């Protein structure tokens, strides 16, 4: 865990670990998201850190509206993986985070990922505009001229979501999250909705295909008392597929994503 | 991290992750049960590993029987926390696995844990003795003169547990594992009975308390189709019994017990 010579971003090297890997021995997508998280809290806490004076004043957070990662290798068992990430300026719009994942021995790109964060009142739970004063908090802490994870001019990365229609193909019905899906403020970590939506894919897609790209928009948090069904249904060699996580009362929308597969 | 000077144990750092650690910023009985889980594996990997030349001619496995594991202080996040591990022969019942937590920075313990390992057949689960061709084996890479993290004559991690009775105090029904409980050969893991049996305790108990010990016994494996109900009754500190058993037939997959120190 250090910043770069500029200290505009910061690079962090993880050992793949026995119990984060999957039936192939490397790496879930689900810990590599986790990894992703981990990154970014370093780099906070490394540049004095993300909730700000302003904000602490003011009782806002940064909650998640979408991430985006893709992947070519998911690195083996055993295997050094070195994530470099940064956080740049959306002006007024919120913030958002890119990551690049390499092989600590090649030095080739095996992955990169971005988030879009926005700025959110603790209490009431309303999003709203970026304060100058709160900007200018942390201009000083991002490159200012662009630098994108993604930065190809039609990237699948700002690709509009449909809402599924019912019926789903696939589903599945009545998840609840334990103690251990809690962060440390006891929301539900937004690496389980990850898991939640590959639920309800086919054991048969997952055993023959790998998970290339994952979109997932983020509406709602799932409280620790809520019950969550996972609606899915193809849109396709690659297989596309279209996300649903809502709340098995009412029926009211949480996550929305896409995910990408292609044969092994 | 590396086997010590003599080979006949194993030694790894961590640092405690963000995602790692529950409300009072220190890392989870479930994080650190992971944390034995890997250095266990990093162990058998560094001595050239189990399933010996025998285990796999045989098609044997080592299947976790008991786990006790007693906490002191939780690892805060961002902490690095030592963990020395080895291994010692039960004699024909099975083999056992001790860990050692210290800090990194004080070089003091901040927990330990035992493990109760048996051989049975992977294709027909079925329990059977340790051979004397396993036995010559797997000796080389233990300590011949034993050695306990938990050496008090009739200490707390081989107290007999009994078998909760309805009705009971408390329960989360409805329990599934996903995706993330199941290892790389698609078995639901140990650490989730763990979360699993704490599921039951009220969170007001878990909000004012800290867990120090646990014991838990493995009857029967949870399978990726299972359904888990989780049962508890306060005994008392606090002490509670749990129960694990499948949602339908009602058949036992774990029994233990936990004790809690107020904050
Ligand atoms: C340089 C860092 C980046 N950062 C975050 O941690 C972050 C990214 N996700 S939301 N907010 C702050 C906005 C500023 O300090
Ligand atoms: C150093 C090795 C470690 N080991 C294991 O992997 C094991 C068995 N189940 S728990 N520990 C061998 C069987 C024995 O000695």
């Amino acid at each position: 865990g250090s910043l770069t010579e500029d200290g505009l971003s910061y690079k962090e090297k993880f050992v793949v670990r026995s119990y984060e890997v999957g039936s192939n021995k490397t790496a879930t997508v689900e810990t590599i998201a986790n990894l992703l998280q981990e990154v970014g809290c370093n780099h906070a806490q490394s540049v004095g850190f993300a909730t700000t004076t302003t904000m602490r004043k003011l009782h806002l957070i940064w909650v998640t509206a979408r991430m985006h990662i893709e992947i070519y290798k998911y690195p083996a068992w055993g295997d050094v993986v070195e994530i470099e990430t940064w956080c740049q300026s959306e002006g007024r719009i919120g913030t958002r985070r890119d990551w690049i994942l390499k092989d600590s021995v090649t030095g080739e790109v095996t992955g990169r990922a971005t988030s879009k964060w926005v700025m959110m009142n603790q209490d009431t739970r309303r999003l709203q505009k970026v304060s100058d004063d709160v900007r200018d908090e942390y201009l000083v802490f991002c490159p200012q001229e662009p630098r994108l994870a993604f930065p190809e001019e039609n990237n699948r990365s700002l690709k509009k979501i449909p809402k599924l229609e019912d019926p789903a193909q696939y589903s599945m019905i009545g998840l609840k999250p334990r103690r251990a899906d809690l962060d440390m403020n006891q929301h539900v970590n937004n690496v389980t909705y990850i898991g939640w939506v590959l639920e309800s894919i086919p054991q048969e897609i997952v055993d023959t295909h790998e998970l290339q790209v994952i979109t997932l928009d983020y509406r709602r948090e799932c409280q620790q008392d809520d019950v969550v069904d996972s609606l899915t249904t193809t849109t396709s060699n690659d297989s596309q597929f279209l996300h649903l996580l809502r709340l098995s009362g009412d029926g009211q929308e949480i996550n929305r994503g896409t995910t990408l597969w292609r044969k092994k």
